[PDB]
């Protein structure tokens, strides 16, 4: 498949290996769920760029569940922040809050409403990125500076356009 080829060419080997183990754990093959493969890789990469945009951020995403819940619990015991019911993506030590990162092929406000209805904790901050340079965040507080968010949005647009040059974007956007 071309989608798997694109994933292995454009994403860093570490991100690809993380996405593959995350899928293989639940019985999913990246050679069939190729759009899900690309989506996991893209989300992981966004989380890592977000965390490097500051150290200000703790990466929860990408860790095995044991190590991730260990990190979340250590944060909760040293800070007193309430424990999330779902594993979030990052922790902001400056704002002292968990962040849930979303990357959507659809409208930012659709996905934002979906995520907010999912987590149901006003504590966890929501930040949604689109592939069109659009973004939506809790209380319109975008946490990061304009340069870091422009970095993320450029990378997302580039993934979309490299998918389009391979005639893969149409499959990808109708797959969420
Ligand atoms: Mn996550
Ligand atoms: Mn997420």
């Amino acid at each position: 498949s071309a989608m798997e080829d694109f994933v292995r060419q454009c994403f860093n080997p570490m991100i690809v290996e993380l996405a593959e183990k995350a899928m293989k754990k639940y019985g999913e093959d990246p050679k069939i769920e190729t759009n899900k493969f690309a989506a996991i890789c893209t989300h992981l990469e966004v989380c890592f760029m977000y965390s490097d945009g500051g150290h200000r951020f703790e990466i929860i995403e990408g860790r095995d569940r044991i190590m991730a819940w260990t990190v979340v619990n250590s944060i909760c015991n040293t800070t007193g922040v309430e424990k999330p019911k779902f594993l979030p993506d990052l922790y902001d030590y400056k704002e002292n809050r968990f962040i849930e990162i979303g990357v959507t092929r659809r409208e930012v406000h659709i996905y934002y409403l979906e995520k907010a209805n999912k987590i149901k904790s006003e504590k966890t901050h929501i930040h949604i990125f689109s592939f069109t340079g659009e973004e939506m965040a809790t209380k319109a507080d975008y946490t990061l500076d304009e340069e870091s968010r422009a970095r993320i949005k450029t990378r997302l647009f580039t993934i979309r356009q490299e998918m389009a040059s391979r005639s893969l974007w149409d499959s990808f956007r109708q797959s969420e």
